[PDB]
């Protein structure tokens, strides 16, 4: 097929290829699966591959479920591209919303106490523990980080944190930045 002009209209604002280009990529993506779908299992395989130092599976679970809320099923390949858009490429702040989807891991649209501490856990195991030892002592366990992310945002054990409360603390607070951050290279 072609890539819809549609599609690349949606892949480039949220993202950076190129019309063309994403095209190619698509033509080569219907070759290797030809119906144009790619499974969850599928998905973690491609972060087990190119992250050997760590141990990615629950992560890409999680970015594979920001997509439907759901572990079965697949995803498309615009999904697949904004997939990897989000966990490698681009800046931070202009991920945003996309963070929220990720760390509102039941998709009920607040995120709870329990949900930062399972993808701050999910991220730390992104990290090689070589690089695990140049953490700061106050950030360097899923609990001391989930936990500082959590009073960052002056939230008691049981209350829900809202979207427009995430956005505004990731914006502002760049510690909050810092503790949220699911790209594997920045979490430094
Ligand atoms: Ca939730």
């Amino acid at each position: 097929g072609a890539l819809s002009k549609e599609i690349l209209e949606e892949l480039q604002l949220n993202t950076k290829f190129t019309e063309e280009e994403l095209s190619s990529w698509y033509q080569s993506f219907l070759k290797e699966c030809p119906s144009g779908r790619i499974t969850r299992q599928e998905f973690q395989t491609i972060y087990s591959k190119f992250f050997p130092e760590a141990d990615p599976k629950a992560y890409a679970q999680h970015v594979f479920r920001s997509f439907d809320a759901n572990s079965d099923g697949t995803l498309d390949f615009k999904e697949y591209v904004i997939a990897l858009h989000m966990t490698s490429a681009g800046k931070t702040n202009q991920k945003l919303e996309w963070a929220f989807s990720l760390y509102d891991v039941d998709g009920n649209g607040t995120i709870s106490k329990n949900e930062v501490l399972e993808i701050v856990t999910a991220i730390f195991k992104m990290i090689s523990p070589e690089d695990t030892k140049h953490l700061p002592e106050d950030e360097n366990t899923p609990e001391k980080r989930a936990e500082k992310i959590w009073g960052f945002f002056g939230k008691k054990d049981d209350d829900k944190l809202t979207e427009k409360e995430f956005i505004e603390g990731t914006l502002a607070n760049k510690e909050i930045l810092r503790l949220i951050q699911f790209e594997p290279q920045k979490v430094k």
